[PDB]
């Protein structure tokens, strides 16, 4: 079976709870995870030993606190209080589970099942390729010895519109943006790096990027994290918006792609 889950952010008792609950079982079972691994919740350091131990059997995307947590790592950025992060950072194995983190995609796609997974979603402006060639990119990035100079790099709001004409530190960090931190659009695809709000609490003219028909959503399903004010409702068909706000008190859904069943584990917080 294949089972999809929201962002984990460190609540470890949660995910294992939930897996349980579905039987999730390495080698008859395939997960996929939306990203944001770490941060808030409690266990990051325990979630990242997990994930990584399961090797083919999980498909993850790296979501934007994943990406923190590895700028915080590498010293580019300051750790937060409220994230929580420090056992993680502090661990014994904290390079070979970052160093691991680094390595995983920002896009997952299954042409079987005609699914494709980011920690936002897939911004209406790109095709599949274009989506696919921007993912190899800033993996690529991410996976070499020099990859500080990148964290330090994906920093900034600007550029919001994708032209295939952008290049150098606009191009990735757009690219960065648009797989990690997108929820509104304007009409015309540009990107909103603002508003955080449920769809029915934004100002005109933003409109969710699921609501513009886009090329790569009119062919495939698309799963996604991130949007926890969108409390995983309010997509059109095809759209599947897994984030529930489990740390922050909400819930960890999870979603058996065969059957469209749902499956949750309430916040023990
Ligand atoms: O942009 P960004 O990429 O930078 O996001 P972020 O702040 O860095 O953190 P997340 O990526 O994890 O997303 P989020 O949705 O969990 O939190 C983003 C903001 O929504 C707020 N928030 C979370 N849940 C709800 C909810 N149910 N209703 C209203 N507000 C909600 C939360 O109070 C946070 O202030
Ligand atoms: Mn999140
Ligand atoms: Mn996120």
């Amino acid at each position: 079976a294949t089972y999809l889950i929201g962002d984990v952010h460190g609540c470890y008792d949660e995910l294992i709870a939930l897996l349980h609950k579905v039987e999730f079982t390495p080698g008859k079972d395939t997960l996929w995870l939306t990203g944001d691994l770490v941060a808030r919740g409690p266990g990051s350091l325990d979630v990242l030993r997990y994930v990584k131990s399961l090797g083919d059997s999980v498909r993850l995307v790296l979501g934007n606190h994943d990406l923190h947590l590895l700028a915080v790592f590498a010293g580019i950025s300051r750790n937060k209080p409220k994230d929580r992060l420090t056992p993680l950072l502090e661990a014994p194995d904290a390079d070979e589970l970052l160093n691991w983190l680094r390595r995983q995609p920002l896009l997952q796609i299954d042409e079987e099942k005609k699914l494709v997974m980011a920690h936002a979603g897939i911004t209406p402006q790109w095709d599949l390729q274009t989506a696919k060639e921007c993912a190899r990119d800033v993996e690529a990035v991410l996976s070499s010895d020099s990859y500080p100079f990148f964290l330090d790099a994906m920093y900034g709001d600007m550029p919001n519109n994708w032209s295939p004409e952008l290049r150098g530190l606009g191009r990735l960090r757009f690219i960065t943006n648009a797989f990690t931190r997108m929820r509104f659009c304007f009409p015309n695809g540009q990107l909103d790096m603002y508003s955080k709000e449920s769809p029915e609490e934004a100002p005109a003219p933003l409109k969710p990027w699921f609501a513009i028909p886009g090329p790569v959503a009119e062919e495939y399903s698309i799963a996604f994290g991130h949007w926890a004010s969108l409390e995983g409702k309010g997509t059109p068909e095809g759209i599947y918006a897994l984030d529930t706000g489990c740390c922050w008190g909400g819930t960890l859904t999870c979603l058996r792609w065969e059957d469209k069943q749902y499956f949750v584990q309430p916040s023990n917080r």
